[PDB]
């Protein structure tokens, strides 16, 4: 192993990431890619400049689990190849946000029962299964739930590495 992982996860920011479907999140695992809305698209813009290395944690709503965490490689970015990701009904392309390219870290899930010890200060200390889409998840918190998930031994860490 966990060395490596642990030193992408060094000083690193967290945020936990909402899906609406598990639809975007296979996209998002296919082409490395992921699109907010411009509240969260500002905030993690921000983060990115900010620290070592930004993490999303991606949980699908109703799903009851964690899908797996990546670490951003770029700030948003429109013009790019559309992704035809399935929105909700009456949500067009135009209200996303840019693109921002990611890592995977980690493509295993984690049930949302196996964090249960886990409380997020940045938001009053409720388990960290709870918040809304972008909100932040302090630094131990993230690097403890980021270590429960089952190792992923298909990634290598070296060339995330090499980005930091
Ligand atoms: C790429 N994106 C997936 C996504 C979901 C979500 O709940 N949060 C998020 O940041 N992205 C499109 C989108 C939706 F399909 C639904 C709401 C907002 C958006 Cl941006």
């Amino acid at each position: 192993g966990t060395s490596k992982l642990k030193y992408v996860l060094q000083d690193a920011r967290f945020f936990l990431i909402k899906s609406n479907n598990h639809e975007n999140v296979s996209l998002a695992k296919a082409k490395g890619v992921w699109s907010t809305l411009p509240v969260n698209e500002k905030k993690l813009n921000l983060a990115f400049r900010s620290a070592r290395s930004v993490i999303l944690i991606f949980s699908v709503r109703e799903s009851g689990k964690f899908q797996g965490f990546a670490r951003l490689s770029s700030e948003s970015h429109h013009g790019g190849s559309p992704i035809h990701w399935v929105l909700p009904a009456g949500m067009s392309a135009k209200m996303l946000g840019g693109v921002f390219k990611i890592d995977w870290i980690c493509r295993r899930e984690l049930p949302f029962t196996k964090s249960a010890h886990l409380t997020n200060p940045w938001n009053e200390h409720k388990p960290v299964k709870i918040g809304r889409d972008g909100q932040e998840i302090e630094l131990e918190c993230g690097t403890q739930l980021c270590l429960l998930f089952p190792p992923d031994e298909s990634i290598d860490l070296y060339q995330v590495i090499h980005k930091m």
